């Protein structure tokens, strides 16, 4: 009995499947704008946190300070979505549209609610299993393991989110120029 | 691999447990007015249409002439109520929609790369029906704020009707219990 087979399944069909096609390019107009004025771009793709605790704030930057909302992005010319910049030392040193996994937080409240005899244990286990089922859904989809990007981690003591993310950007940035 | 163990878990943790509470008094509430005019009342109870097909259109009465838009439901989210007919005569009158996770089993189904067949979507449908029933069989008040409506539809069929089936069992029930 898995429930994050059905949450990584219903994550895909529902709303990446839907939302990722539109962005490729919403990202390239805003980048018109982003590019002359702030002299910096947005990367391409949507990166998704994956907390292994579950745990979901209301905003990213309570998690950690140095990831900064920046801008809500545009609709192709029914979906919000928000560019955060990441800092260090209070300087600008990434920008992102970056958003958490609402599966994960179906995991959270089913390991609060007393009838379902989820423990934390069952809950990291399918956490995990979410990451990995996702995983292998992109896997096998066009162009959309090529949108978005996953990033799952697991807390410890003390935790940098902004740097786990910003390593991903500078590595995509490498992937970019390279080939 | 069963996607309908979480589609029913997800179903129920991100949504029913959610609107079911307020919707028991936004119905108690709403009835006030529909007392007072027409002489009709609004059953209590959340009814999900449970397709086994899957087919879930984007209105109700596309999906059956005798199910006719009445009016939404305000808050204390839209649900919308609808009147039931029967001869053009209103026969009943509730909260009524369709299970939204079976609209995902239906895409799987049409997805190729998840050879996700039509049998497997009837199956996981079914399994959805089973698990969202052993669900609310050990929620809080929620199996009562609810009832779940599975049907299959034949080669050979009123909505409608099996709708205003569970409504006059459920006044039947309301007046004698
Ligand atoms: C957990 C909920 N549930 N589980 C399943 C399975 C089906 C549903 C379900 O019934 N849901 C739903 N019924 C609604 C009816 C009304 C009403 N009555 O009007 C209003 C809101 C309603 N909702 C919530 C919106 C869902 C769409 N949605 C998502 N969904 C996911 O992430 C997600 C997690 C899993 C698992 N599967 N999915 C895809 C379905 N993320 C969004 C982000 C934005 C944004 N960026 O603003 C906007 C919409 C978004
Ligand atoms: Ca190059
Ligand atoms: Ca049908």
């Amino acid at each position: 009995f898995n429930v994050a087979h059905g949450l990584a399944w219903s994550y895909y069909i529902g709303y990446l499947r839907l939302i990722l096609p539109e962005l490729q390019a919403r990202i390239r107009t805003y980048n018109q704008h982003y590019n002359n004025l702030l002299r910096g771009a947005v990367s391409q793709r949507l990166y998704i946190l994956l907390p292994l605790d579950c745990g979901v704030p209301d905003n990213l930057s309570m998690a950690d300070p140095n990831i900064r909302f920046l801008d809500k992005l545009p609709q192709q010319t029914v979906y919000s979505n928000s560019i955060y910049e990441l800092l260090e030392n209070g300087q600008r040193a990434g920008t992102c549209v970056l958003e958490y996994a609402t599966p994960l937080q179906t995991l959270f409240a089913m390991s609060q609610y007393s009838q379902a005899g989820f423990s934390r244990e069952d809950r990291l286990e399918q956490a995990k299993l979410f990451c990995r089922t996702l995983e292998d859904i992109l896997a096998d989809a066009p162009e959309s393991q090529n949108n978005c990007r996953l990033i799952a981690y697991q807390e410890p003591s003390s935790f940098s989110l902004s740097q786990e993310v910003l390593r991903h950007l500078r590595q995509e940035e490498k992937e970019e120029v390279t080939v």
